[PDB]
């Protein structure tokens, strides 16, 4: 199934797995980069279809912690130079206690936690966070695994933390956005809710990992990239690619998520980038008529990238990566 | 749908629209390799759309094999092919009841007003049916209540019911249906293979007829034979109309699920006395790459890929644009 250690081909700050280097059919190579992503623990033959369709390329499964202070198990399937990677810096908080310094004064013994779970789309109740510091408010303790596996189990599950005595919170939205390496505030603005931003959070790129993967087009393109971008999601690849310094020449970012587009949009305008930000709503309208004058107008794109978000959106990704690496192949 | 009526497609024998041609291709699409790939007609809300994204936006060619054929049959073929210049099939199919069935005609009651048949289906009439209808015109010098006349009818033309005898329907001979189809006689039969296995491989099969209307364009295109990749090949429609248009297959990679299926058409592959090479797949999935390379090194490269719909699985369509779009790559190079 999946690895010992989750760390595809190898991770900074880890020893190398046995194998390091990788041979892949000639269709696969060549003009555009590709990069997907999805689900490591995903259902049966769900890995067995997706290689299928994207030129029989074996996925990367790496855990984000490796990366971060969050675990995140995803597989990456690309056709990328996997030597000369690079890690992120500035360099992301590895622990809890380095992304959450005041929350050990507050930390019980019990909580063997130095990593976080998974960060997702919901959050605790207020409830729930009253409930555990009822049920541990009983003292001078450490009482029994009945209780403490309770509570930890639920902190396992909703992210809760320790941020006062005996009592737990769910991670604010920039604690979240930290732990995935984006801006801070990167999600907060107009009229996005609270409630908005923890969703558009839940369903995103780990910046920090996959800006390791993305590091090689660093050397490759010192005169910058154009990128298509689809189920851009809050904009992860995007803001990989900016922190490691590539220039965005031109991006094509579908994006059905009306809150999602406004959070890259004004990115791109408080970064102020130079380059175009082109958007649809629908990856199902670019078709080969627009793709054709969109590579005609702004050059072939260098990179199309996407993640896993409807099951049948995945044949869209298939069906649009060789429209354009079809057209960029005219000799 | 946006279904046009009449539906002649591009052309057809009768109305071949000279003067019409069809409208310049993005040239993603123009091959080589040609494609052609059929679905239902009336498919359900959204099916064609999705159909017509993945194939380059082509618009598909709707046509009712009514205008090739006794039975009619509504699909929609979607492909990369010329229109100018095709030409019918000859020996010609029969156009009418009549001429299918030259013996029906002494028992055929004057208020049955058919000259034409329905879709034929997979599943066939029962002899209770057959008993009841018999049975309920026991009555003497016939023409009784429309009420019953409209029974009998919306049965007939429910169950393609044909008169036999004084008073009696039955339903299509096997051989019946193999003929309306344009397949050779008895092409279904064969050793172990069920008279329900016989019916049910032929209710969705192509039309050879119309198929090989609109891949008659090929012939004068390919003076020395075609490599062709049949996928969903079933009992051999696509290969069927290819070698009555006088089209020699040199190559023929068949992928076929049904054991059934893939008999029929090697039976027919020895019978017919071919030359060149049938090679026979089971699963759309087992064509990849590495696979669809070797092949082409080995052959030389498909000039045809051929596919029908199995399905009104619905993931196999992508299959099909998949293996589609390897094929089209590796010869690209
Ligand atoms: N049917 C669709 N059409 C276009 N875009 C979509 C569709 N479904 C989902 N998306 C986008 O794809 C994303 C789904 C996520 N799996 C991708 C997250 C993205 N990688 C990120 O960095 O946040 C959402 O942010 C949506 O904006
Ligand atoms: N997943 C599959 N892989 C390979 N073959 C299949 C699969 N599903 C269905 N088939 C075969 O393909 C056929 C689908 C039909 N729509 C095609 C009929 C065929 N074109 C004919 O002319 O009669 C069936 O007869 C099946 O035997």
């Amino acid at each position: 199934r999946l690895p010992k250690p989750m760390i595809g081909f190898g991770v900074p700050t880890e020893p190398l797995p046995a194998m390091v280097r990788r041979t892949l059919p000639e269709q696969a190579v060549g003009p555009p980069f590709f990069y997907y992503e999805n689900v490591a623990l995903a259902p049966k033959g769900v890995w067995d279809t997706i290689s299928r369709f994207l030129y029989d390329i074996e996925p990367e499964f790496v855990d984000s912690k490796y990366f971060c202070a969050a675990a995140r198990k995803r597989g990456y399937i690309h056709n990328l130079p996997v030597e000369n990677r690079f890690p992120l810096f500035p360099l992301a908080p590895r622990t809890i206690h380095e992304a959450l310094p005041l929350s050990k004064k507050w930390w019980p013994s019990w909580d063997p936690r130095t990593k976080l779970n998974c960060l997702q789309t919901a959050i605790g109740s207020a409830q729930l966070t009253n409930r555990i510091r009822k049920a541990v408010e009983d003292f001078d303790g450490e009482p029994p695994m009945r209780v403490q596996k309770f509570v930890l189990d639920q902190c396992r599950k909703w992210n809760l933390v320790w941020v006062g005595r005996n009592k737990v919170a769910p991670l604010e939205p920039d604690e979240v956005e930290m732990l995935l390496g984006f801006p801070k505030n990167h999600t907060r603005g107009g009229g996005i809710s609270r409630t908005d931003r923890y969703k558009s959070l839940g369903n995103s790129f780990q910046v920090d990992t996959v800006a390791y993967h993305l590091s090689v087009l660093k050397d490759l393109f010192p005169g910058g990239i154009n990128v298509l971008s689809l189920f851009s999601g809050i904009g992860g690849g995007e803001v990989a690619l900016y922190r490691l310094g590539i220039p965005l020449n031109t991006v094509v970012s579908v994006e059905k998520s009306e809150v999602n587009r406004d959070i890259v949009r004004s990115w791109w305008e408080q970064t102020n980038q130079r380059g175009n930000l082109i958007h649809f709503n629908d990856v199902q309208q670019l078709n080969g008529d627009r793709l054709e004058q969109l590579i005609e107008s702004f050059g072939g794109f260098d990179l199309v990238i996407g993640g896993s978000p409807e099951s049948s959106l995945f044949y869209d990704y298939v069906r649009i990566l060789d429209l354009v690496k079809s057209i960029m192949s005219r000799h």
